[PDB]
């Protein structure tokens, strides 16, 4: 519906969520929005709470995903566990930090 009401959410809770609720982990992820009109690229920070828009000079990992996927997830609707099953979200670079991610998949008892 609009890739900007998708990262609005991800500002609004970084700066709401704490560092220890993520796994172990801290650098940049190089986010890109798969769209008809062509690809719109964010820069995200996982040591920190903060949020850009376009590509990072040197990003941990690139991601790549579409539209209404982002729309499932940012809208609080749809699990990663989900779009990961459909193939939805796809990975570049350093599979193994972007694998951090996935693992919040897991259902333990302390995040």
């Amino acid at each position: 519906m609009s890739v900007e009401t998708i990262i609005e959410r991800i500002k609004a809770r970084v700066g709401a969520v704490d560092p220890n609720g993520p796994r172990k982990v801290l650098g940049v992820f190089q986010l890109n929005i798969k769209t008809a009109s062509g690809v719109e690229q964010w820069i995200v920070d996982l040591k920190q709470l903060k949020v850009d828009q376009g590509v990072f000079a040197s990003p941990d990992v690139t991601v790549t995903v579409g539209l209404e996927d982002m729309l499932a997830i940012s809208g609080k609707t749809l699990t990663v566990g989900d779009a990961l099953k459909q193939g939805k979200i796809e990975l570049s670079g350093d599979a193994d930090l972007a694998a951090k991610l996935a693992e919040v998949i897991h259902h333990h008892h302390h995040h």
